[PDB]
């Protein structure tokens, strides 16, 4: 429409008037503000055969102060783009404003609880907050457009803009087409895509005013109930996306902006482990194949890596992590097997165009296999191949079911096997059979095995098939050539040749089998061994593998190895792969330009065999070296008291006076004399304290409390000194009415009642309308029973300058309103030097906040990826407390003991420094009038992995500084 890169017919993208499928992973730049890490993430996404990547941009975290965006350092999205650039992945831009995303406020900052008009209309007030921060993102975004030579192809504005209530006229297309305007307006060319939350055709091609170029829609057919990870419920295996598709948007491609890719968790939850075992390898075969069924050409994984919830970034809900079950785990790893699973269909559809050309049918239980247990959907192509996506009809079923085929070929229909025997589908598995499958030229008339990769080499192609444990296969190629099988045994291996063409019939085995067939060999593997193939594209220009484009893709070799294969490229005699190891590794190349005589793992000249069948063969050694790490129960820990606050001699003259008479919220109305809504001070974030100052009569009893802080918050009361109690917080608790008793009170005297608050992020905004994400924070109502609430006069405060913050560097949501967070001993080389010698281990004998600093060096050996966790021990059932911990000023743990899950909090490389000193800081509240504890702080490792990372630069840690604008 606006540019020729990137067009679309009904079928898919079209990328430099090429056909490609859009196989992507959702990506969030801010959950891993760590550069180099970012490069670690899109190599492994481009190693799973995927050539896209989707992220957000979280608003709340790029203008705190309204009219001031800044997107530098941690998060400059530039280094981001060029990352992808360098790695090969194109991206899918999703700035929002409203990103959902599990994010404190949806993406919105704080103020916009201030903005007179509801959020996600066409009110103007609403629309003029956003116009700042999308002409900045949208401009940067455009720079890095496919257009501009970046790596960016698709834009979308909004995010599942798809129910309204309470008044507004939903859909509102004046809205929409906004919203497009501001991103064209700021340089914004390639196609707009929607992300429908279902299936619901709004703003799709053909509705006029606000409709999109490309509809999208998103889905979640299992669920979030990671407590029961093996129920799979009847019926929600989605079966009519394809008719749906052609009624909402039947000129553009069929796209899922966020289809399943894990699970989110709350507070209290099971744990992401849990999540990743709903959402496991035997998901991913069953419901991605599902997706293929219906011709999917765009397909967007939510998430592929979801990182860390760090500084208070999270909406309220969610905890620290933000694993989310995905294929890469939080700490950057790959071992799960959803992520090898997810491997072997990335990189058949990377190889296959034929998908894209085929005609979709309807799904049936009879024509194609000789059971009603089994159901095929067939795509058929007219000789450029068809596909055949075969389940169980009852898609939970974990039964053992045999089965033959009816497939039309270009060689006549065929039952299969032809010779002798039967094919089998192991409970919760998917296959995508191939019939005329284009192999450069060579014409596979059928194979029941699914198909992981093929390429044509300078000496003949190769093909490589696999099956599960226990199958029986077959294949035919349309050929004169005979067949022989060159490696592994010739038992098990039936053949039949007639005049133009072979039949081959094969057991599954651990053992590879190779047969040649002409000038094709053909590797047969089980499922477990084709897990260790990579196919990394093949560099002759440079050392990036550049983008997926059909010559690229082409020029790309197969690679056996083990943990990770990142790329591969080929510099006059020398062949150099970059991979990582968890472990002693036997390398095999396969497809070796004839230029090539020696092999280079990592910069290494390594000694490589060539055997028969000329693959190099080749070993990399995996010799960890001592990981030493620091006990930090023996540290030398300083403490200093964070609360202040109820001794009697503290001031707070300097405190802000919580004195609007009239809210700026148009969801709640006062309920007190004066707004104690955090956000009408500018105060969005962390911990929040109140001082409320009175003059007793001396006839006082109770005071009772209207305290918010969102889901799983906590609270606690002080009259002067004196402990008056807490709530101590529950998951389905978002407030809290507590009465306290006074004690007996002198008349005439002064007192000051003192209340924290822990506020878990602000609400999310998922129904335009109901304004949720500005239910504010703070105290909603309150009670000095026997006296006029004026009688209170509130002083508040929260992170200090609250949206005029003082750490530019670490963002406006890191720091709370504690003492120890206001002047800024978080952050390295506190002024501790006089501070009292007291462990978070011994911790508190009464009710308070306590703020423990110490350093510690790590000396942590080059080219090795160790992954680190802070442990916070919870052996046994614990008193009430909660804890932050800071990480060089970096707030990377939130821990609540009476709720959890989470005690094992991952910290990055880059934020830790590996060969250099770090910084801990943590906070201690004790919602019990004994006090509390910790049980155990302890730092860990796992698994240490040879890699290829380069040298992971430590980000800006800002040291401390004494800040002017404190109380003290
Ligand atoms: C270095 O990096 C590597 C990555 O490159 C990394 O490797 C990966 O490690 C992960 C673990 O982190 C692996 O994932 C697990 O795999 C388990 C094993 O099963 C898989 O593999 C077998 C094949 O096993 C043989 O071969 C391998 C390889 O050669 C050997 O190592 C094995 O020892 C074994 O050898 C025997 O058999 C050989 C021939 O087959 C013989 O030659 C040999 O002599 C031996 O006799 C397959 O059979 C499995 O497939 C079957 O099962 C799966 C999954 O159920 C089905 O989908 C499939 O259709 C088949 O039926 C399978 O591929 C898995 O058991 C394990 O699965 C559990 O955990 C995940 C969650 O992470 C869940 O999704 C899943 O549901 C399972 O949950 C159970 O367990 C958890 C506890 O962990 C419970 O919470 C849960 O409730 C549940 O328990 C219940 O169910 C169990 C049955 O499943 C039951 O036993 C329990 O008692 C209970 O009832 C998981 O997926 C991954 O495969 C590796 N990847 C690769 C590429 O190798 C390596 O570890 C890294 N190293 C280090 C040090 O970090
Ligand atoms: C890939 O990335 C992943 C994400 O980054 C990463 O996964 C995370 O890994 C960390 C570290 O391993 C996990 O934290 C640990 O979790 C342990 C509890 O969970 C286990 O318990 C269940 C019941 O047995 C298992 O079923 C469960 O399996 C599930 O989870 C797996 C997740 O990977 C999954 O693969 C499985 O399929 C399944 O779904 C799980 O294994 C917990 O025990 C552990 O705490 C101990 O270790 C800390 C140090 O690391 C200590 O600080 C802490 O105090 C605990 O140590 C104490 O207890 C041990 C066991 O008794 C003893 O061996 C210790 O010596 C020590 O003992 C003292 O204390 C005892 C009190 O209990 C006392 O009795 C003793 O006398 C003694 O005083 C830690 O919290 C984290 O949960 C994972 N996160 C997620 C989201 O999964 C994965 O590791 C990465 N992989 C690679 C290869 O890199
Ligand atoms: C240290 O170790 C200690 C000791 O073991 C750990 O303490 C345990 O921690 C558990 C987790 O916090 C805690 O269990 C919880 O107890 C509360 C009741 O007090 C209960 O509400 C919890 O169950 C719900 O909530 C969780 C999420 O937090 C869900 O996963 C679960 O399915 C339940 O969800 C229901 O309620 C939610 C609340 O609004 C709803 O949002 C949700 O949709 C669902 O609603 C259904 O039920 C409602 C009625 O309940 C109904 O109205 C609605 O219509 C739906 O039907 C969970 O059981 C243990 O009590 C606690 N044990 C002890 C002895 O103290 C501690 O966590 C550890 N610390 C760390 C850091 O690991
Ligand atoms: O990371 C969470 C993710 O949630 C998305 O909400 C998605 C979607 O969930 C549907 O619920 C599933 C349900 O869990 C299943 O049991 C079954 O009923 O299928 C349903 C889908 O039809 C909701 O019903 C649907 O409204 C929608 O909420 C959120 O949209 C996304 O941004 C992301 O936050
Ligand atoms: C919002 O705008 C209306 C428009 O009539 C105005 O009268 C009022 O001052 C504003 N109300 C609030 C609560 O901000
Ligand atoms: C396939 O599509 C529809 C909807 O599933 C089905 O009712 C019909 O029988 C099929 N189409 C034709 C032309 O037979
Ligand atoms: C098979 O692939 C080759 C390119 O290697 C192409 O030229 C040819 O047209 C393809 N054949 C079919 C039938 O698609
Ligand atoms: C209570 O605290 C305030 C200051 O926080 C102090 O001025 C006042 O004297 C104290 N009241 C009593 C009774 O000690
Ligand atoms: C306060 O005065 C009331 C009577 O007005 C009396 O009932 C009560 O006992 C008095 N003292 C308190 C609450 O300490
Ligand atoms: C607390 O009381 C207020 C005011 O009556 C009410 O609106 C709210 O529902 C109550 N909260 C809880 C958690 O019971
Ligand atoms: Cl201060």
């Amino acid at each position: 429409l606006l540019q020729k890169y990137v067009t679309w017919d009904d079928k898919s993208l079209f990328i430099n008037g090429e056909r490609i499928m859009i196989f992507s992973g959702e990506f969030h730049p801010f959950r891993l503000p760590v550069k180099e890490l970012q490069l670690d993430i899109f190599q492994k996404v481009k190693a799973l055969g995927f050539n896209c990547v989707s992220f957000y941009v979280d608003w709340a975290l790029v203008e705190g102060k309204p009219g001031e965006y800044r997107a530098d350092g941690i998060f400059d999205l530039e280094p981001f783009f060029d990352a992808a650039s360098e790695a090969g992945i194109y991206l899918l831009a999703r700035p929002g404003p409203y990103i959902n995303a599990e994010s404190s406020g949806g993406g919105f900052p704080g103020w916009l609880q201030r903005v007179n008009g509801t959020l996600r209309s066409s009110d103007k007030a609403y629309l003029d907050a956003t116009d700042n921060y999308v002409s900045h993102v949208a401009a940067t975004i455009a720079k890095y457009q496919i257009t501009n030579g970046g790596p960016i192809i698709l834009y979308q504005p909004e995010n599942e803009y798809t129910s309204g209530c309470c008044g507004v006229e939903f859909p509102d297309p004046v809205y929409m087409q906004y919203v497009e305007d501001q991103a064209r307006n700021a340089g914004v060319v390639i196609p707009l895509i929607n992300n429908d939350a279902s299936a619901s055709g709004n703003n799709a091609p053909g509705t006029g005013k606000g409709a999109v170029d490309i509809y999208g829609h998103d889905s979640y057919p299992l669920g979030f109930d990671c407590a029961n990870p093996t129920v799979w419920p009847s019926g929600d295996l989605p079966t009519n996306f394809r008719t749906l598709h052609l009624e909402q948007s039947p000129t553009t491609p069929y796209a899922i902006v966020q289809f399943q890719g894990g699970s989110y968790d709350p507070w209290g939850g099971p744990g992401f482990a849990a999540c990743s075992e709903l959402l496991n390898n035997e998901f991913e075969r069953v419901f991605y194949k599902n997706d293929f069924s219906f011709q999917i050409a765009i397909m967007n994984l939510y998430m592929i890596f979801g990182g860390t919830n760090w500084g208070n970034l999270g909406y309220p809900n969610g905890y620290t992590s933000y694993d989310y079950g995905s294929a890469v785990t939080e700490s950057r790893n790959i071992t799960r097997e959803k992520y090898s699973e997810l491997k072997l269909l990335g990189n058949f559809a990377k190889v296959s165009p034929g998908y894209l050309t085929a005609s979709p049918g309807n799904l049936t239980t009879s024509g194609y296999a000789d059971t009603t247990d089994l159901t095929v959907t067939p795509l058929l192509g007219n000789s450029t191949g068809s596909f055949f996506v075969v389940r169980h009809s009852d898609y939970s079923s974990e039964e053992s079911t045999s089965y033959k085929l009816r497939l039309p070929t270009s060689a006549g229909s065929v039952t299969i096997p032809q010779l002798g025997g039967t094919l089998t589908l192991n409970g919760r598995d998917s296959k995508i059979h191939v019939t005329d499958y284009n192999v450069s030229g060579t014409n596979i008339i059928y194979s029941t095995a699914e198909v992981f990769t093929w390429k044509k080499f300078a000496d003949g192609k190769v093909l490589v098939l696999y099956g599960g444990a226990g199958e029986h296969h077959e294949l035919a190629i349309s050929t004169k050539s005979n067949v022989t099988v060159i490696e592994g045994s010739e038992s098990g291996i039936s053949s039949k040749q007639t005049s133009s063409s072979v039949v081959v019939g094969w057991d599954v085995s651990t053992t590879r089998r190779i047969i040649q067939v002409g000038d094709l060999k053909i590797l047969l593997l089980d499922r477990n061994s084709a897990y260790n193939y990579w196919v990394p594209q093949l560099a002759t220009d440079g050392t990036s593998p550049g983008f997926s484009t059909p010559e690229k893709v082409a020029s790309s070799i197969i690679v056996k190895a083990g943990y990770l294969v990142r790329t591969a490229y080929l510099k006059g005699s020398g062949l150099y792969l970059t991979a990582d190891f968890n472990a002693t590794t036997s390398v095999e190349v396969i497809g070796v330009p004839s230029t090539a005589k020696n092999l280079f793992i990592n910069g290494d000249k390594t000694s490589h065999t060539v055997d028969k069948n000329g693959i190099w063969s080749a070993t990399v050694d995996y010799n960890a070296p001592d990981i030493s790490l620091p006990s930090l129960k023996d540290l030398d820990w300083k403490y200093v008291d964070t609360l202040p606050e109820i001794q009697s001699s503290y001031d707070d003259s300097l405190w802000p006076a919580a004195d609007l008479k009239q809210t700026k919220n148009t969801l709640r109305s006062l309920t007190t004399p004066t707004s104690l809504y955090s956000s009408d001070y500018g105060f969005h974030t962390g911990y929040l304290l109140y001082r409320g100052h009175f003059t007793a009569t001396g006839n006082e009893s109770t005071f009772a409390i209207d305290t918010q802080g969102g889901s799983a918050f906590g609270s606690s009361v002080w009259l002067n000194g004196t402990y008056l109690g807490s709530w101590t917080g529950l998951y389905a608790n978002s407030d809290y009415n507590a009465t306290y008793n006074l004690p007996q009170l002198q008349a005439g005297k002064t007192y000051v009642i003192t209340v924290v608050i822990d506020n878990m992020g602000l609400e999310e905004n998922w129904t335009v309308g109901e304004d949720l994400m500005k239910t504010p924070r703070g105290i909603l109502n309150f009670l000095l029973a026997g006296r006029p609430s004026s009688a209170i006069s509130w002083k508040l405060t929260g992170n200090l300058g609250g949206e005029d913050y003082e750490d530019k560097v670490r963002g406006p949501l890191n720091e709370g309103g504690l003492y120890a967070e206001r002047q800024g001993f978080h952050q390295p080389e506190p002024p501790s030097q006089n501070w009292k010698s007291s462990s978070p281990l011994e911790g508190l004998s009464e009710a308070g906040i306590g703020f423990y600093s110490a350093s510690f060096d790590l000396d942590l050996p080059k080219g090795w990826d160790v992954p680190l966790f802070l442990n916070i021990g919870n052996s046994t059932t614990p008193s009430p407390y909660r804890v932050q911990v800071y990480v060089n000023g970096y707030q990377y743990a939130k821990y609540i003991s009476n709720i959890g899950p989470q005690t094992s909090f991952p910290v990055p490389e880059g934020i830790l420094n590996y060969r250099g000193t770090n910084w801990l800081a943590v906070t201690l509240w004790a919602l019990d009038s004994a006090g509390g504890k910790l049980e155990s702080l302890e730092l860990s490792y796992t698994t240490p992995v040879l890699t290829a990372l380069g040298e992971v630069e430590s980000v800006d840690q800002p040291k401390y500084k004494k800040r002017k604008g404190a109380y003290h």
